[PDB]
């Protein structure tokens, strides 16, 4: 259709309008005392919320240019959260401020690339300063403590995290599940976690966690591309009985087979999940055979001349639970017999011993760790169902943030480590006087998280940031209690990965936003 | 229906509005440091691009005549890229400059024909100057260097290309495929490349490459016109089993059979591709018999009285891989047995010895080249899949640019070769005061590529081109590094074919652009 | 429904508006250097053309009456082209000019019949002078020269055409077909050409030629009216096998059978062509029997009482090729055996010897000439198929123009012959001052073809016509090469039939609407 074409600043003004609408509706919730937003529903009582994510998801703009600006900020804030694990509203504040400063520098008629260079060098130096302020969180004590902070001072969650850390390793596979009574059960079973997510988005059945969860599902151990549903009618019909789900793990499942499987899923005939087989080429068949060994199934490949029409449930591997994430399929307690798994582990271990290549050594180490270390199974015990589910979700959140704490340490939260970075980087100067202003674009806009936190708390952002500036290291301000101090002591920590990803993605979107010289959109007809 | 009939410069101005919208949205991305253009998507995250082609694709104008000008200029820029292999945004800039100058010359009330003559003679002399400055790139070292430069300083791609042309000749068939692990495998198999593409656009299944690729496909060696589906149904039914594709290599497939095949394709019943038999008349059946020999098939001709109703899989030829381009079907590793290949090669070599006509002699040489020279197969190996695919794409791009470099040599890139040409053609005069203007219309577009490149780089284009002029030969200005020097020294090269085709098609669109005295289009109701 | 009734000059102004729009869009392309017309397309790059016919075709006007004027002026231009063989733009210019001044004179109030009389007498004297100026092209030398000139300096085409007239006679049936290699093959086979075209437009399978072409077709030799499909189903079922088309050469086919056959054609079940039997009454039966003997078929007539239900392929006649034009069906190499053809020729020859009526004997000579002279087959040989097709098209064009030259001689081309005629007819006086103005209206438009040719060539029409007038006989001006001289020397020839038909049809349409005093159209709701 006919396109509405814009160039440079006419794009930038409306994109920044989208930026500012999104961030203004979002940031009113930043911090422990965020303000209320009443997001309408088509019927009945609406929802009053104090979270930036919730308001952000309900922000849409009828104008396409403002919509593009809002979306490009929203997706990059999501990127910051994803590489971060937290700080979506913090990342939104960072993004809006840095983007606004960069664009307003641009609209003066001044070089976009020099602003991008200055902001980039500022954010690199800020990452360096945050890393210097980063105190590592690697031992089990700091793991549990950060698990409490991320779980809102919930100590039992930190204990479960550390116990899984000790059982399957901190890099090991950890899953938290439903319990039976009031007892929290953590145990290690023969499992795996290979980086292969759902092939089609319609296979997800649990919106609460956003992962594919199946109870006693058969897994399709097919080492070939799936091209005809006719290969699946016997298998699908066999799975249809007894009310048990099916997992598809294969080289690839083509379009019509995916469509038929998805149709069978919403229509309630057969519940089936499809993910790609881990690895590719030579490694894919080996890892699929490892999956078969851990799950007690048979790999179906055209190399052995095995056809999917002549595929029964025995060839399909079986597990107690299989968890499929966005890009990860975790098979928990595969019914593959223990001695079979251990014999496969030993065989690939002699493969390690015969591995004369460093890449072969590393891939075989990964394979043995995944096949033998198993998965950490956490069961949530509670009196009723709701508290069980909510504490499971809290365990998930604390695990996610503690993983970032392990990866990169923690810094004093509440934006005060960012105030440290602003205080420490007052000396940064760029290759151009245009680059210099780009540096202070990232610097002042990085004390903005604390400032919006305190503003939402109803207190004064400026005196808080200034008093933190008077302090040093991890000295800061407790916004919930409206009291200053070092928030290592008063338990306000943001993992260094969180803030680093937030600032880096704010810089990335700002730099992409600076050098935007043309715009195209559809006509609003 | 009712038509919008216009004339002359009233057409030309809407033409030029289309030209200028296209070029303004496109050229902001020209050069190594192109600026960001954010292309709207109807949903979610928009697309931020720094490539002129991507922006040109999303340029549409609601008015009929502006979209008319934009479409013909976009098409001619595509022409320049196709006869060029690169410089799509460069060709767009050149076309915009020459088109605008010629149209503004016409609207003054002065003859289109003499502008055509002057522009044509200027562009001929400019091609002459570019050829004179062109340094041949035909030895292996310059081939590798140019493939490296076009592959963005990637030597291994150029080395694979050089090995492929060492194995099958530089005129031989070079193909790149997926590998198993991380190794680059180069080998030669029994295959051919005949200039016959897909019969219908809906047979393409890989939008990334825009070619029809099938794994172990059966080919329909029918030396007859295809008119009734009743001849085709048994073949399609036989192909339906085992999930293998089908290729149709015949004289012609009529509308209804092709439509039925296309229906089968999107319905997913049978994946079938149809291509025309190479050659025509007497040579077509001989080349089809060669295809059968290399694919181990049987030619089905009405001359021998063979019908497609009685056509089984045995009569169909088989190859490991068959690649169908836009106008080229390349058979790779046809199962036609090697001794059969050598026997057919010996027979056609005897025909070479018995060839008494130069046309028949050259047809026999091209047939022996296709049959026995084989195809060069380059496998791209990588640790993962995404980098595997991007390395394959970079190999394709370096192949495309290196082929042009071999064909016509290379010139100092960055737009400085055209600056050389413009400086050397300051002496050119036309046969008229008007024809002098036509020359200056063509000549002044020469610095425009460099100038847009440097402007997009955020730097000044003017004394850049001026210092290029002060320099000699290949001296110029490095745009990405913001430095001066020599392209042959600092490695910014553009094939002579690229720039020659860009300039020639800019001239051609200018000539058609100038001399148009009437319009027809539908009413905008 | 309600009608919009209009009278006289208010009709003539809408006439002339359509006339002038059509011709102004058409004539910008007249001559060897016609200007471009970018016919804006619905999608993609628009169509750029330098032909008056092409611009004429897409000239449609939203108002009923302006489109009306465009419609009959386009009609008359096509009429002059068809009765001419060339000069669609010349006819358009002449029609527009004579219509314009005739309609203006009528709107001035001067008599319609006297304007018509003066214009008619001017144009008949113009035809007289053009005939006097026409130099005949009857010799094989002039035939070859005219074929070369009309084929744009191609002597090989002229030689092939001359050989065709030398082998089958210039009144014989000449058809050009596809070649096998590079050899131009001329041969004679057994066929007739009878002035009977396809019954329905939907049977045409070659839009490029606008004639129904069938390869080895069965022909239905039914000497009866076809009203019920129930007689036609068995014939269609028999023809459907082996993928061969059917020709219906019958007395009459009513609506139901024809519609069923047409539906069968677009549905792609059976390709069917229907042609009326040549002649009427008694002669139709004899000519159908001649066709049967030519194709080895059997006449199916109700007089013998044989029906189409029991009509098999044996009763159907067979020919190697049957060409069905708009009002002509040419059967080429009918499989009717040569001795049968010669026996029928001898029988019709003795009928000639027994003929006692001049009309009867003339029909007898027509029958013997068509049956025994056969059809001439010319094969176009070329290295590639596309150049083969364009050479075949140029052969057809040179054939038509040479036939026109043989029919009415040749005149000095470039539009100088009408200049000669206008110079010679300056003395022509009418029966009235109105008829003198009627004479002057046709006289002045004579130089308009040359003037438009030279204008589009970018040169000076006035000085060209002046130097033509200063010269004598065939002295003129080369518009493409920008040179004066004798047109016979520079090989610029137009058939006298072309210009005569153009001017005569221009006068016809002008005088027709000159005498128009009422007009009705439908309301534009
Ligand atoms: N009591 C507190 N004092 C100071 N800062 C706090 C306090 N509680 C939370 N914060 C800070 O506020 C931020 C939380 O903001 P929030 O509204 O949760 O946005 P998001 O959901 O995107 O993280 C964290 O980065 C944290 O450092
Ligand atoms: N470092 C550099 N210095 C000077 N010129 C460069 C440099 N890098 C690329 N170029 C020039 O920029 C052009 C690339 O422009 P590009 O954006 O790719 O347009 P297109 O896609 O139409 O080729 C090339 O012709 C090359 O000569
Ligand atoms: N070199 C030339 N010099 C003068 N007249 C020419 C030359 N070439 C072609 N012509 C004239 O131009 C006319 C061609 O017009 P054309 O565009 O074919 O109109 P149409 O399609 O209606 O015949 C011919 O009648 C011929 O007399
Ligand atoms: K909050
Ligand atoms: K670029
Ligand atoms: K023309
Ligand atoms: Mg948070
Ligand atoms: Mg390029
Ligand atoms: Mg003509």
């Amino acid at each position: 259709a006919a396109k509405d074409v814009k160039f440079g600043n006419d794009a930038r003004v409306k994109m920044l309008r989208g930026v500012n609408v999104l961030a203004d509706a979002v940031k009113v919730t930043l911090g422990p005392k965020g303000r209320n937003v009443v997001l309408d529903k088509s019927f009945g009582a609406p929802t009053i919320t104090k979270d930036g994510v919730s308001v952000a998801r309900e922000i849409e703009l009828e104008d396409k240019f403002e919509n593009m600006g809002a979306q490009m900020v929203k997706e990059v804030a999501s990127k910051a959260n994803d590489a971060a694990g937290d700080g979506t509203t913090t990342a939104t504040v960072l993004a809006q401020a840095i983007i606004t400063e960069g664009l307003k520098a641009v609209a003066a008629g001044m070089n976009p690339m020099d602003l991008k260079r200055g902001i980039d060098k500022a954010v690199t130096a800020a990452v360096e300063e945050l890393k210097a302020l980063s105190v590592p969180c690697s031992d089990s004590k700091a793991i549990a403590q950060v698990g409490t902070i991320s779980a809102n001072s919930d100590e039992t969650v930190g204990k479960l995290i550390a116990e899984a850390m000790d059982k399957v390793g901190k890099e090991g596979v950890i899953t938290v599940e439903d319990g039976t009574g009031l007892q929290d059960e953590l145990d290690v079973v023969e499992g795996m976690q290979f980086d292969r997510g759902y092939l089609s988005p319609y296979f997800i059945n649990k919106p609460e966690t956003g992962a594919v969860e199946l109870e006693s599902p058969f897994i399709l151990l097919a080492d070939k591309k799936i091209s005809n549903i006719r290969e699946m009618l016997p298998v699908l019909e066999a799975v249809a009985k007894a009310g048990k789900p099916l997992l598809i793990i294969a080289e690839d499942v083509e379009g019509e087979a995916l469509a038929t499987l998805v149709v069978n899923t919403m229509r309630g005939i057969v519940k089936v999940a499809a993910v790609k087989a881990p690895g590719f080429g030579d490694r894919r068949k080996a890892m699929l055979q490892d999956i078969a060994t851990l799950t007690g199934g048979t790999v179906i490949s055209e190399e052995i001349g095995m056809e999917l029409e002549k595929a029964t449930l025995e060839d399909l591997g079986q597990a107690k639970r299989v968890v499929i994430n966005k890009d990860t399929t975790t098979i928990i307690d595969g019914v593959g017999e223990e001695a079979a798994i251990q014999g496969r582990v030993a065989q690939i271990r002699q493969q390690i011993e015969e591995a004369t290549s460093d890449y072969d050594r590393e891939k075989l180490q990964e394979r043995v760790a995944k096949l033998a270390g198993g998965v950490a199974v956490i069961k949530v015990g509670a009196a009723t169902e709701v508290e069980m589910k909510e504490k499971k979700a809290r365990v998930e959140d604390a695990l996610h943030a503690t993983r970032a704490a392990v990866e990169e340490g923690v810094v004093a939260g509440g934006g005060v480590a960012l105030i440290r970075v602003a205080s420490k980087l007052a000396d940064l100067r760029g290759q151009n006087e245009d680059q210099n202003v780009g540096i202070k674009v990232a610097l002042r806009a990085m004390e903005a998280p604390l400032r919006q936190i305190v503003l939402n708390c109803g207190e004064e952002p400026s005196v808080v940031a200034n008093t933190v500036k008077g302090g040093d290291g991890n000295y800061g301000y407790n916004a919930a209690t409206e009291e200053y101090g070092n928030m290592i002591d008063m338990g306000i920590l943001d993992p260094t990965k969180v803030t680093r990803s937030a600032l880096q993605y704010a810089a990335s979107v700002a730099g992409l936003m600076i050098t935007t010289e043309c715009m195209v959109t559809d006509l609003p007809k």
